[PDB]
């Protein structure tokens, strides 16, 4: 049929249109500021090489051996509760990379740890958020028709909460302000991850503050389900409809 | 009706099962080097403060400028080359986050695009895979019934040879090692994306080897896309089965 192919054109030129227009407004709003903050440290680089007296050889080195303990500041990270943390972001696909394995023998493991644990993973999510779909769809009738004019308002709300809920506990356990906060929720929950900002990393939370671990398994696992649900209802709508 | 229920607990057990194994193997695996390497940072750091007669607070502010340079090592990353790089890495949610927006106006376009983004994306690489799925039937029909013994087949080898020419080619450009530029196609291409092997960053590549660029980011595009076509096959096939 010429249905799918024109509807497959249609999102391949939608979607190089969509990163072309990103580019440019990422392009437009970053590279001044990137520019401005480069001349600032490329002089306070000069200031404390000179202050210190220190040769280039010695800067060099000293570079070195600091971005090679940059992830050492976190503490111990390869512990078991680390490594539960690590397995999250792994077969979630997170993948913060705060952590990750050093040696070619946790490479592999990591390879054939992904390729089983991602469709599982998402075979879960799938399942679980389609039995929240169905509560909700329960729960509605009996506050009662329902359309998908009341569940998709549901799971927004609800995708909406779960933000707002989990920039108010992360700006008060790690002490980022609460945009900071919300901007790591979304970040972890799309799992984008990019790692910029990564909880549990403090004060040794790995291994001082169980109570605070288990709520950030369980928030992930949380939230990552309801998004789930809420992609289960707005985009499994339109995706399959290859097969019609 | 009880099946789904029975199924999604099932589901639940074994993906928690699936982390303590996860977590307990990493532990065994890592835990160990880590203390050690650790270890031999936490001598040659003081070896070479000695060496340079550096007061703690002056490693300490080397330490916070050389922190922040480590990103502007890259050269110039937010540029238009670098920007498309960049959306590519949100929309699939790879999020290597070697660039990260670092203005608040950066954070909350960030935020939409990567909201309206996803969807599209994910809806696109569907699309796209079940075409491709098509035309495997349809050739191999030609070739020729087809059964899931087939399909299923050439839809793994076809991920095989991804990943093969994806390390071959960047084992080449980036002279990683094959093993490593083999786990760095691995990791992108299930979009975990560490971010400890990103590609483009060395020699200017992103104004200085258009060539380059253009087959990193077909790569990227066209490597989601076998994998997609490929869980199209093996998970679609189990996670809609709810709505049977
Ligand atoms: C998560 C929330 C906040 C946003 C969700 C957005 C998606 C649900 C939207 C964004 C882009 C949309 C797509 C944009 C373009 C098209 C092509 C369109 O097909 C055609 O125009 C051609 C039809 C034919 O030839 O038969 C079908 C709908 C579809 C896939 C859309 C389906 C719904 C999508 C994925
Ligand atoms: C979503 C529903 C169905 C299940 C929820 C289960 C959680 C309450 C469990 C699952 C995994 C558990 C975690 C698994 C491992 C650990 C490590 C454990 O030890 C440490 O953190 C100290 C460091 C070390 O032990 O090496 C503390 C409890 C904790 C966080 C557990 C807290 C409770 C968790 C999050
Ligand atoms: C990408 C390649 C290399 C690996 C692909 C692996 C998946 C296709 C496998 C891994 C785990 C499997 C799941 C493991 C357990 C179950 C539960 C099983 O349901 C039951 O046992 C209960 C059935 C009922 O109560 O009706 C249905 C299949 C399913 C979802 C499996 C579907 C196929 C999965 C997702
Ligand atoms: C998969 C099929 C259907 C389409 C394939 C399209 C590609 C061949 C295009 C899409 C986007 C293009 C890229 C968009 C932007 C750039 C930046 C451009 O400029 C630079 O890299 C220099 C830096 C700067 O311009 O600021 C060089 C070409 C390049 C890599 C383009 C190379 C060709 C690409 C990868
Ligand atoms: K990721
Ligand atoms: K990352
Ligand atoms: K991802």
């Amino acid at each position: 049929m010429k249905r799918q192919n024109v509807r497959t054109l249609a999102l391949i030129v939608c979607t190089f249109t969509y990163l072309l227009v990103g580019a440019a407004v990422f392009d437009a709003l970053e590279s001044e500021p990137e520019l401005i903050e480069r001349q600032r440290l490329e002089l306070r680089q000069q200031e404390l090489r000179a202050r210190y007296n220190l040769s280039q050889g010695g800067y060099e080195e000293l570079e070195r051996v600091v971005l090679r303990l940059k992830p050492h500041k976190a503490g111990v990270q390869w512990r078991f509760a680390g490594s539960f943390y690590f397995a999250i972001t792994v077969i979630t696909t997170i993948g913060y990379g705060h952590a990750a394995p050093s040696t070619d023998g946790g490479k592999v493991f990591c390879m054939f740890y992904a390729l089983l644990g991602i469709p599982l993973t998402l075979v879960m999510f799938q399942s679980l958020g389609e039995r929240i779909n169905t509560l909700v769809r329960y729960l509605l009738h009996r506050a009662k028709d329902v359309s998908m004019a009341n569940m998709v308002l549901i799971g927004f709300f609800s995708c909406i909460s779960t933000l707002c809920i989990g920039a108010a506990a992360f700006s008060h356990y790690e002490h980022w302000t609460f945009f900071q906060a919300y901007y790591y929720c979304f970040i972890t929950l799309t799992t984008i991850g990019f790692g910029d900002y990564v909880a549990l990393q403090k004060d040794q939370a790995l291994q001082t503050q169980p109570q605070y671990v288990a709520f950030s398994f369980v928030y992930i696992l949380t939230g990552l389900t309801v998004i789930g649900a809420f992609l289960n209802l707005v985009v499994l709508r339109f995706m399959t409809m290859n097969a019609e």
